């Protein structure tokens, strides 16, 4: 573990991450994707083998001895609003057991459901709040990644506001 488990946010392409592992914003066929997905696919290609999971789950695959944690979040336009929110919780639920299970001391993680599965509605707060009820039993130092100026504002405020 973290000698003081810690939360941070930067914002910044997650391929350029500084942490021991990282969480791909899978889609459920472990394909190239889009967004987060087509950089983890550029910068980890060797990672989507056999990477394909059912939504609410992740499925970690090394690239060398480099851990990617395939994390499938809901596309809200296909789920309800009850049932996305159901499965995106449990997606990050299943991040938290492999980033245990792993033995990582830091992990990059994405806040899963905001871009092209959000479903055109802003879910800052919705991940971001299931990302915390998975990792705050976790002693691993998280580091979330975004790209946008003001979520980035957003995020830290909220990481701020629990210390
Ligand atoms: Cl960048
Ligand atoms: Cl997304
Ligand atoms: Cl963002």
């Amino acid at each position: 573990g973290a000698m003081a488990p810690s939360y941070r946010v930067k914002r910044m392409d997650i391929a350029k991450n500084d942490e021991e592992c990282v969480v791909n914003a899978a889609n459920p066929r472990g394909l190239p994707g889009d967004g987060v997905c087509k950089a983890v696919y550029k910068k980890w290609p060797e990672s989507f083998k056999n990477s394909a999971t059912p939504v609410g789950t992740a499925k970690t695959v090394m690239c060398g001895t480099y851990p990617v944690i395939h994390a499938v979040g809901p596309n809200f336009s296909n789920y309800t609003e009850s049932e996305g929110d159901r499965e995106l919780a449990a997606a990050y639920r299943e991040v938290a057991k492999e980033v245990t299970r792993l033995g990582v001391n830091s992990v990059a993680i994405p806040l899963l459901s905001t871009g092209v599965y959000s479903g055109g509605k802003d879910r800052l707060t919705q991940s971001l709040n299931h990302l915390f009820t998975a990792m705050d039993s976790t002693d691993a130092d998280v580091v979330i990644y975004c790209r946008d100026k003001e979520w980035e504002k957003k995020i830290s405020e909220a990481i701020q506001m629990r210390t």
